[PDB]
């Protein structure tokens, strides 16, 4: 599936290279620039645990999803992922608990220890 080629073949794109945050390009984005902190970014995404118990979809709100980048407004992976993408690229991600909702979790949505997988569209990103 789509999560095992992510652990096979995927990028570590974390700063300890702990494999943490694993990146697959799928779809090419254009020009060079990736989003700076502070810029409000644009995006539609698919989420699931690796279990696929448990599945979120903006495309089900019809409306993209909007925050600001590196402001902890989303978990840790999405800051570094959505960091490295560009206007209209389309990414896989694979994400190590430590990058996501912990030993902790997030009950009762998202168990202890969890490992998510998303599927992200960038669709714009816009100074503060
Ligand atoms: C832990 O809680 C949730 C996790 C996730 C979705 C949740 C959710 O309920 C708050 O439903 C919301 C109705 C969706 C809108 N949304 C986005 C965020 N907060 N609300 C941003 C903060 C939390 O989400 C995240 O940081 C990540 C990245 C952004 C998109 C949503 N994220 C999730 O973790 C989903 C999660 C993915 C895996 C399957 C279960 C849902």
């Amino acid at each position: 599936g789509a999560p095992a080629t992510v652990t096979e073949q995927g990028e570590d794109i974390t700063s300890k290279k702990d494999r943490g945050v694993l990146k697959i390009v799928k779809r090419v984005g254009n020009g060079e620039e990736t989003p700076m902190i502070g810029d409000k970014v644009y995006v539609h995404y698919k989420g699931k645990l690796s279990n696929g118990k448990k599945f979120d979809s903006s495309h089900d709100r019809n409306e993209p999803f909007v925050f600001s980048l590196g402001k902890g407004q989303v978990i840790k992976a999405w800051d570094i992922g959505v960091a490295t993408m560009k206007k209209g690229e389309i990414a896989h991600l694979l994400i190590k608990p430590e990058y996501a909702y912990g030993s902790a979790g997030s009950l009762p949505k998202i168990p202890s220890n969890a490992t998510l997988f998303f599927e992200i569209e960038l669709l714009d990103f816009k100074g503060e």
